[PDB]
């Protein structure tokens, strides 16, 4: 753990930031708890390690680290393993906090999200909200037809998510375009209900 | 206060540069004062801190940091908080010196500006000068017309500004179509006199 | 050698990485081995240095550095000195392990490959496997017709390769268009066989 | 100045690179010498200093820094001074050596060059050499006709050049369409002689 050092070195930097801007005690509570959930004691340049290795090693390594997330992922557990690997290599780990608006209706959407751990409300205007939890995913609609978000999605609890940007989503469905209808169908169901 | 030391250390290399170049006394006094006024003893990797946090937190922090600018701005007076946040996250801090031309008539423009603090004169070939100060904005005409600057704008005092690029303007206005009218109105009234 | 130390220090970071993710013994051995072949005890910023020099110097160097690769290389010998220089400057060094799939049939190809040192099996579906080594190249067919990979290519031994992106490939034949044919020629004997 | 430090540190790193790849004594001499001419014992990060100041300061600094260059150029003689500034802020300093081909005929050009100090020979397949020096420029033809290099341009002496990319070139001219014609004039003159 020299990555224990970094966490502290970098959190010291954030306390001087909060100081300098005199953020209210609540806000500092949030920043601090987030930072704890997100880095969980440690900071490292994961991407620059993987950057140093071959593509196959990256793929092996990523598959190991994510075999749990995958088995617990309806859409991956079931799919061609190569599609899975390619999706996995493009996933960015993200944390959100109770009450956070992950997607705001009307926005232009740049990411879509996968639920590793957490619960989330999907709020459309005029109707009862619905929920999504571990295993599900949202935000694919705007990725399919560039466009304004169709619903707001608010974290109901701490959420550990993996995002996928619009470019990477496109890159992947270019690689595995047989997999686009699978997202289209889901978009479609969601849009009529 | 490593921020304090970073500021003495960075101004040292600026002291280096000025020397290796024989910068006239006048110039080097403008640079030093600029430096003092813009960094004010403190030099830190703020964007690097902000980048370690979630979007929701960047929003909460920015909204707090800027609550006084927002308060001083007729444009945000009665508006959707999300529109406001959206605007804030795309503004960039700038500082100009007495005498500086922030905008020249007849030029291609891709930036507008929101005055946080200071006083600016608006010059038009053939007319009386007017002035603008805390809370106002300028350079929206060009962003609307996509043509050229219809007037020059010169700082009368040290100005603390927040610029906003045309791409950013249009994106925000895409998400918040109703706010396009606010800018047209102010532009037109400005042009009707 | 100061950049012996680099290798030695960065690898310790690779060590913390494998520990943190509890990677299988076989995976760790594989990484240890890859990192050993790829860097040979020595890590330093190449890009950063060639970056500091003029283009003509960069070219004087790459030509010298790679004369033995060029010698080994049939397509180069009878080609323009300038074509050879322009290709070298776009080549990226990449290492594969025994067993690694370099190219997988059916994938979208964005790269082709020249073999400094390696042996590689070429496996077309339901018919006789073939090999390629030092001097040879593969992955050309795809960059030629912007379609899918017509064979898989697996690495028999450690493979020291120089890759070349589609954009880059395109760039160069658009400059020396005489030279496209050479690839087309080697592509077509391969397709009909 | 730790920029005398940087220089040594960065130059020590070139040496290790040179030893490592075992470059013939002549190649080493040219590297060594380029480096001395290009950096002249000092290494700092210009771009990041100017990067910490306002646009009007950059413009004042540059206009000073380049008054001889400007003085030296017929082009800039009776030019709208805001156009000179616009050109100036987009020039990148470059060094070349006796014998360097700055431009090879037939290549696809993406830059043009303004001679600060140096003599260059201009070679046309068939015709006789001519020479350009302090205060002249070359490379514009390709920029005006997004096409091939109509001539080679080799350096007779050490040259201190300022290059302008086609993007910046097309931007300055978008801003100043009048000026595209000063360039066409010379281009045509040079083509028809
Ligand atoms: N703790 C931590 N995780 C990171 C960092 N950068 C990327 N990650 C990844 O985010 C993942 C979150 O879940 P894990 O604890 O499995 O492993 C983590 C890493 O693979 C970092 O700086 N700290
Ligand atoms: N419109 C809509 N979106 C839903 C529903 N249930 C889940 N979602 C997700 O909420 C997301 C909000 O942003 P997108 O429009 O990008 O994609 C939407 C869907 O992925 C639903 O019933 N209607
Ligand atoms: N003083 C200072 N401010 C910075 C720096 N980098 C970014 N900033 C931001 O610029 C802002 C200027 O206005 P504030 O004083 O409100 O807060 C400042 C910071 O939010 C820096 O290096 N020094
Ligand atoms: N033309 C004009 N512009 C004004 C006036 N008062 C303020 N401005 C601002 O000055 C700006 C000059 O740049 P723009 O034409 O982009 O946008 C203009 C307006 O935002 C005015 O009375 N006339
Ligand atoms: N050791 C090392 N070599 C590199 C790197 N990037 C590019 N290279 C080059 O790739 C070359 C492969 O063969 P060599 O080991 O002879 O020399 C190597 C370097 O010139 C790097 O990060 N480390
Ligand atoms: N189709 C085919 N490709 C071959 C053969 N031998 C080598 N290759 C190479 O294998 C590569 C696989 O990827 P590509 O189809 O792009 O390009 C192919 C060729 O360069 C062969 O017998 N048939
Ligand atoms: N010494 C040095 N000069 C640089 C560097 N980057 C840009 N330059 C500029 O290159 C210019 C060459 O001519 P001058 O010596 O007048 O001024 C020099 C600097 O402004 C660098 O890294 N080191
Ligand atoms: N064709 C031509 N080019 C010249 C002559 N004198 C100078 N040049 C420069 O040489 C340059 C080579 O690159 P370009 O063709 O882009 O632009 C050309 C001119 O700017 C000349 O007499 N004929």
């Amino acid at each position: 753990d020299s990555s224990r050092r970094q966490y502290q070195e970098k959190y010291k930097q954030v306390e001087q930031y909060m100081s300098f801007h005199k953020l209210p005690p609540d806000t500092r509570q949030r920043i601090h708890d987030y930072y704890e959930h997100r880095y969980q004691g440690k900071m490292f340049d994961e991407e620059s390690i993987l950057g140093e290795l071959s593509e196959p090693l990256r793929e092996e390594i990523i598959n190991f680290n994510c075999r749990k997330l995958v088995a617990s992922m309806p859409l991956f557990a079931n799919a061609d393993p190569n599609f899975v690997t390619s999706m996995l290599t493009k996933l960015r780990f993200e944390v959100f906090q109770p009450g956070d608006y992950i997607i705001r209706e009307g926005t232009i959407g740049k990411k879509m999200y996968f639920i590793q751990h957490g619960v989330v409300s999907v709020l459309t205007k005029g109707n009862k909200e619905t929920k999504l939890a571990d295993g599900s995913y949202f935000g694919e609609i705007c990725l399919l037809t560039r466009g304004r978000r169709t619903a707001s999605v608010r974290a109901d609890t701490y959420c550990r998510l993996y995002s996928l940007s619009v470019d990477n989503f496109n890159e992947v469905l270019e690689e595995y375009p047989m997999m686009r209808r699978a997202f289209e169908t889901v978009a479609l169901d969601r849009l009529d209900r």
